[PDB]
């Protein structure tokens, strides 16, 4: 059972709820929002068996919606005047705090392979595909784990690896064997093992990864830089992530360092602990009192996230199987390049635009290109892209995803798709009902509900009902609220999951008895800014709201403008 | 895939929701309405590890539980006058048709705790069972998922949701063949072959590796009966009510056979079967269900029905498997039989229960099944009391003759909760948008009843901490309805997702024409029993209600058939 008392959260999340333990913890089925809808009944995705309709129509291809619907030509990218490219990246940082679904190991082997044999679920492809004119070819799949491989009786469902909650799990890790070793064990400090063959300009690289096929060393043979090692397996899949995870790395030790100043007879626990404790706080308040409420605009944020009152053990904190795929909005803010600038804000040369399919598992242009402080310049001072109803997502993600490291580019908006129904979501319609939204039966409807009515003529040739349209599709299809970079389904669902991340986690920042209230006055004081200038060679940095702020120099200050996190109410006689 | 036009229901209940299929089927995981709460998170029964406390208190013993708080005298017992034996047997019939949760090597001689076991231990002063080292046996319930560390242990619904007759159907596609008669092509359910009740049809028999009827009596080597459900001869009552189903059955396919001469066996049994079905929507959703929960909850929990709601889930929920058996508080501890003249039947008009329970030979050799009946109709229900909940018979001599020791039901209620890993009292009190006592004080106000609410915290130290059985059965009932606010809650939320989310409910545009519907209107539980026993007098009204001779009777000559005109076709 559970302690009765404790101080901190455990590691993999269990015993946040006392009454039902496991709440939120890691390597737990998601919780399901709707009853799921299998071509069986219980475990065929639709699109497994050919002929096999869905609610009356034939089913789409996810690439033939991806090339009808999301493609889009470059040149026609507009950028959003009011967000940075670091609200992307923030996005998808905090992705990988929340979920994690894990697939079986590369092996019969789905990524060589084009036969439909478990747990192969290979993406078939259209006539007139503009990429790919084999059609006996296919985009790779792996179904994602079940719970309870293997059963007639259960309906399928799928696994979260890492905890619900916002506690920095990316950075600490999801299971005690990992947490351990992410430890800086030389000595009573409470570090963070940092990377012992390299440094960024003096200050601290990620630890290396010790795969068995590592991806990493495939991108630059004569590099040989490996894979990263972080509290989420996903460090390097691009080097704005890891430039973020670095960063948090280099936050919590720096933190561990002022805390032993402070309270000089704290031992290594104690002060791994109590960093830990400030930088979780940290990625909760950047999350709700700056990221959130550009994603949803202030009404919907003013519906589905009221003022906090206390925690409430009887709210469920798990993540939502659709919540994998709904959150996925954010690859409609991906720009095309990784952009790099120097310490005047100009274009780092020789290559201060890098495609994207060239940076993907490429962590060594982190350790040979010029360390995180460029990439940060580029998330500040950059637009992202802005979601518009004929420009959904970009060709370096939808042509080009992983171009590098496998047989054949992915396409992303796809995957989305093919995965929606692997994990056996309801449509459209399903999800605006469950929303108490309006659900479109007809092509007029959907029309008046896009505001587009040439939108929706697409998705029903497409689709053939608004009931079948995939849940990614339908949701960044939708026109976007109001100061939101989402529609109202998204809203809802982003916005009914992160209210229950909040009210459900026992460990909430401003929940009474975590923190003093001396500690809540300093904790209201940080800001991504603060943390970017604490921890890199940047001395310029963003206004707040750093989501928002993406036009040098006009949005930006320097360092000393800035308030620093007070430590002072930490300290212990 | 689902066919995309059907006119009939699958045994399984396979494809009543055609967005999700298995909805509403059998042999699949319970829905869960909150979060299980297990000792270990995901597994283990609160109680199973000695020493381990649930949130803050020691777990109280079930059978301690049912000795302090269940217990009562039975010269006290309270009759309802507003309720009739056939009340609490209607609900046992139907919880037949709802939910079964299916069971697995040695729970039933050991009492060492080891899985698949979780024997109840045996508390200090018990009144009945003076060695400690003994138990009450107890099996888990079958897991969706065996074995599994990653899920949180789940159970399984052998049934079909649906209010569709799979008591008398089937639930499995092998079952239900068996129980037609495939001899001829009238649509007919198999009858017995060996026995008649007075030149009228009995269930068919079994064929048990294990039968338990035969231990009941001995000399008369009559074993348990077939039908939908395994459970038809638990008791003769039960027993009764499914045989009445049979015939009513065998006697439509009869009248639609005379009606439409061409049609072949499969569509004289479909049809049929729709007829039962349609039966027992009505009279469970416009005679029952108001009584149980009263006129307020009836009108909250089940407003005037609209259309079919495709996105409405209707699962048996876990909780529902434990909070309907609050109608284990309206059994009467004797099986009660009855002349034509409605007086005690010689010999042994009044039987101890713990002498009936799976005694089918007193069906085949004490008078059939219109005693009985008449028994049920005639006869007052047990009132449900705060200090007389439910009766020794079932506390303490339950299956006494086919097994090794007397079972208590209560405390079996309780342990099974905790076995599914079902929240406690204040957890649901929550779910259902009602006030949590957390104080003794809170607690007698909630209850009315400041003595059980301190017995209730003597053993449970906290209203979190209340098994849902025990909780619901506690609190004073409705204005005109025999529970609670909690079990209405439950109850009423369960009834009307049966409803709103089938497919095939009979007031659905399209299952019947507008004229079967009016025709249907007219049926009554009165006139299935005129139509298929010896009885000629029966009970008024509502005759769940109705429970005195000769007050509440009519002859049934006085009552309308079913009009079948409108089933007739070119
Ligand atoms: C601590 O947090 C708990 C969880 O709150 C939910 O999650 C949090 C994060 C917020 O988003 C909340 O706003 C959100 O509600 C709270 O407990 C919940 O309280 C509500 C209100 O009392 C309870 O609702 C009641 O549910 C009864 C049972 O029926 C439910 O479940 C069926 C199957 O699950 C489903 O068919 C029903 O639709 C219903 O589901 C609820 O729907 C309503 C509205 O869409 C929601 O408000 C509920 O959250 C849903 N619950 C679930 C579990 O999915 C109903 O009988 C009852 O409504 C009846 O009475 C009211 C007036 O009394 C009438 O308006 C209405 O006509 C109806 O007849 C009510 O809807 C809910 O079950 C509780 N959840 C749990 C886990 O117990 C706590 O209240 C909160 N405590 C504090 C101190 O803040
Ligand atoms: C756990 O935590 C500890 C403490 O925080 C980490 O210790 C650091 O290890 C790294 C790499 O293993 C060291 O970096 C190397 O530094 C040497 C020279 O060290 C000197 O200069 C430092 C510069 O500021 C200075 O801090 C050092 O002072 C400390 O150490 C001395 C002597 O032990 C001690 O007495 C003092 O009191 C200080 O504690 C010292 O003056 C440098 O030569 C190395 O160069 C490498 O890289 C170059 C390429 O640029 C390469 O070409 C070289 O040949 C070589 O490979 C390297 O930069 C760092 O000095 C350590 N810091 C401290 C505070 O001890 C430890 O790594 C953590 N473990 C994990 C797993 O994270
Ligand atoms: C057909 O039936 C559908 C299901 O009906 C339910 O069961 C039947 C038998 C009745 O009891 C009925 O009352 C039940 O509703 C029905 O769909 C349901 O419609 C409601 C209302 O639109 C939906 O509730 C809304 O849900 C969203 C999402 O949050 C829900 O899920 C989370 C996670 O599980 C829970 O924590 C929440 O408590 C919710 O349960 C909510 O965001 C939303 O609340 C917000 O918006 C409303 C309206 O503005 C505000 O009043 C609130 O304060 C919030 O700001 C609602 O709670 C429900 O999800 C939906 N279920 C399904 C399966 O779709 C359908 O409408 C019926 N249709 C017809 C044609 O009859
Ligand atoms: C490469 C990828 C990115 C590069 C910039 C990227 C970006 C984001 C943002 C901005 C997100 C949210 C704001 C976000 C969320 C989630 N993604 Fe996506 N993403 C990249 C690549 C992937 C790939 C590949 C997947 C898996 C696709 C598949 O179905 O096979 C992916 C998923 C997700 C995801 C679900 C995570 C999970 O539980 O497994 C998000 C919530 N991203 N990304
Ligand atoms: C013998 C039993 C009964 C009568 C002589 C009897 C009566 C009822 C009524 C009247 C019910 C509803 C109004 C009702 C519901 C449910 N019961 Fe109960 N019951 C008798 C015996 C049992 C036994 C034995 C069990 C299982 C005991 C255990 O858990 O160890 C039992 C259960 C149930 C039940 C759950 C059924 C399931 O899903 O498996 C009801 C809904 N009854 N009974
Ligand atoms: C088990 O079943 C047997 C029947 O198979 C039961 O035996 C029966 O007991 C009754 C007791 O009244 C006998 O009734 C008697 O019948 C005779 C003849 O008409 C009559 O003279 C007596 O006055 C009385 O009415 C019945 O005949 C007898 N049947 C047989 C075949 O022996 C037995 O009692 C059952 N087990 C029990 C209840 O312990
Ligand atoms: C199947 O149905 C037939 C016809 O309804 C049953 O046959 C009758 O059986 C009774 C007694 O068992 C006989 O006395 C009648 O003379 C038979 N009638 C006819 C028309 O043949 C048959 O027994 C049924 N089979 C089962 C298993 O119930
Ligand atoms: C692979 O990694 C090497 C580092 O090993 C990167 O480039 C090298 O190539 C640059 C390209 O202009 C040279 O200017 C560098 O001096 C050189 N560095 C070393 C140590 O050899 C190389 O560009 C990467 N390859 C690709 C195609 O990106
Ligand atoms: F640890 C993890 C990181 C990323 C994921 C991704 C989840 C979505 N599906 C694709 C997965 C990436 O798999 C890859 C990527 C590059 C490769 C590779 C396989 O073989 C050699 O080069 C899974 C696990
Ligand atoms: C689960 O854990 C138990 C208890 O230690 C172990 O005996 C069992 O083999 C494990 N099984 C699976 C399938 O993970
Ligand atoms: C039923 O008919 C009988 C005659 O068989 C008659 O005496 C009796 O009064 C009728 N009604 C009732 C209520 O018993
Ligand atoms: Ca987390
Ligand atoms: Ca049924
Ligand atoms: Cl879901
Ligand atoms: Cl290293
Ligand atoms: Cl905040
Ligand atoms: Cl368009
Ligand atoms: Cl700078
Ligand atoms: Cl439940
Ligand atoms: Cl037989
Ligand atoms: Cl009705
Ligand atoms: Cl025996
Ligand atoms: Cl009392």
């Amino acid at each position: 059972t559970c302690p009765e008392q404790d101080k901190y959260r455990t590691i993999t999340g269990m015993c946040n709820n006392r009454r039902s333990p496991t709440l939120g913890a890691s390597n737990r089925a998601f919780v399901r929002w709707l009853p799921a809808e299998y071509e069986d009944g219980f475990s065929l995705p639709y699109g497994w068996t050919p002929g096999v309709k869905r609610n009356g129509f034939p089913v789409a291809l996810a690439r033939a919606v991806s090339n009808e619907i999301v493609r889009f030509p470059t040149d026609q990218l507009t950028p959003d005047q009011e967000r940075s490219l670091m609200f992307m990246q923030w996005g998808q940082l905090l992705d990988h705090d929340l979920d994690f679904t894990p697939e079986p190991a590369a092996r019969v082997n789905c990524e060589t392979s084009c036969v439909q044999q478990p747990p192969c679920f290979p993406l078939k492809i259209p006539p007139n595909d503009p990429r790919i004119k084999n059609q006996a070819d296919c985009i790779p799949f792996f179904r994602s784990c079940p719970a309870c491989p293997g059963s007639n009786i259960t309906i399928r469902n799928q696994i979260n690896a890492l905890t619900s909650f916002v506690d920095a799990s990316m950075v600490y890790g999801s299971e005690e064997p990992l947490a351990r070793n992410l430890r800086n064990m030389s000595n009573q400090l409470g570090l963070l093992a940092v990377n012992q063959r390299f440094q960024d300009n003096g200050r601290a690289l990620l630890p290396f990864d010790n795969l068995h096929d590592d991806p990493c060393l495939l991108t630059n043979r004569s590099a040989r830089i490996p894979c990263f090692l972080a509290g989420d397996t996903r460090s390097s899949e691009m080097p704005e992530l890891t430039s973020m995870h670095t960063l948090l790395l280099r936050e919590h030790n720096r933190l561990a360092t002022e805390l032993k100043s402070l309270n000089p007879r704290w031992d290594g626990e104690r002060l791994y602990q109590e960093a830990r404790k400030i930088v979780g706080a940290m990625v909760q308040i950047i999350t709700y009192r700056d990221y959130l409420p550009l994603v949803l605009g202030p009404t919907a944020m003013r519906k589905y996230l009221p003022t906090y009152r206390s925690y409430n053990d009887s709210v469920d904190p798990r993540i939502a199987n659709v919540f994998t795929n709904a959150f996925r909005y954010g690859h409609t803010l991906i720009q095309p390049f990784m952009f790099r600038l120097d310490n005047r804000y100009q274009p780092m040369e020789p290559n201060p635009r890098v495609p994207l399919s060239r940076v993907f598992f490429a962590s060594w242009r982190v350790v040979l290109e010029g360390g995180i402080d460029p990439i940060l310049r580029g998330l500040m001072a950059t637009p992202a892209k802005l979601n518009r109803q004929n420009q959904i997502a970009v060709d370096e993600i939808r042509e080009r995803l992983f171009e590098q490291v496998m047989r054949i580019g992915l396409d992303l908006p796809a995957l989305n798709m093919q995965r929606s129904r692997d994990h056996g979501l309801p449509g459209y319609n399903a999800w605006r009902r469950f929303c108490g939204l309006p659900q479109p039966e007809t092509v007029g409807q959907l029309g008046t509900v896009l505001r587009n009515l040439k939108l929706a003529r697409k998705l029903m040739e497409q689709y053939g009902t608004p009931n079948n349209i995939d849940i990614w599709m339908g949701g960044v299809s939708e026109p976007l609220k109001r100061k939101g970079r989402v529609g109202p389904l998204l809203a809802c669902i982003i916005g009914t999951q992160f209210r229950k991340l909040r009210d459900g986690d026992r460990f909430w920042w401003e929940n009474e008895g975590v923190f003093s209230m001396q500690q809540r006055q300093a904790l209201a004081q940080i800001s991504l800014p603060r943390i970017i200038c604490d921890n890199t060679g940047i001395t310029t940095v963003s206004k707040n709201n750093i989501f928002m702020s993406n036009s040098y120099p006009r949005d930006f200050v320097n360092c000393s403008t800035l308030p620093a996190l007070n430590l002072a109410s930490w300290r212990e006689a």
